[PDB]
């Protein structure tokens, strides 16, 4: 039965897609991490990450992680967030461009 | 070797800069966070966090950390940096080029 052949397996994928969040913390020393140790709980890798600071003297700033994830798994990290900090804006700042 | 009780109340801002590296890691999940808690232990606070991620099968991925904190703390943390990775890119001056 088993070692017959098996060189190679396709796994079945659910499509493709992709979720975003914007995280917004206090500007604390060490808070970004905390929010990012969040996605290592749940074994998400994060494809692209980055933070906005104001000079307006806001104590708070906001932080856009993106990444690649099943949409419950995301979801479920999401709550998990927003226990940490209300987050009422799930969208990506496509207004601002970046050279990259 | 504990010093004696006393306080700094001598403080000048003559020295002012910014401060950039460019650190590598493995593309594990939770890999971004081990390197930021380090800042975190100095109490240095980013300003600018960017990570790149390359479609080349590369297992390490090199992410760019911008932050504003004296050059000899700075020393000091990439120092520690250095341990957990050999970092040879430290924020390289590509706006000037010169064919010596
Ligand atoms: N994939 C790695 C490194 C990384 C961090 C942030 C953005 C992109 C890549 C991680 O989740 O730690
Ligand atoms: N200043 C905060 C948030 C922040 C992270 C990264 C870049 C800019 C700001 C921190 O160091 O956690």
């Amino acid at each position: 039965g088993p070692g017959n052949k098996g060189s190679s397996k396709r796994e079945a994928a659910t499509e493709s897609g992709k979720t975003a969040v914007v995280f917004s913390l206090k500007n604390e020393v060490g808070g970004l991490v905390k929010a990012l140790r969040l996605f290592q709980e749940k074994r998400v890798n994060m494809v692209h990450i980055e933070s906005r600071k104001s000079r307006r003297r806001s104590s708070e700033v906001e932080i856009f992680v993106d990444c690649e994830c099943g949409k419950t798994e995301f979801n479920e990290l999401i709550q998990l967030l927003k226990f940490q900090t209300t987050i009422v804006t799930l969208n990506p700042p496509e207004n601002i461009w970046t050279e990259e």
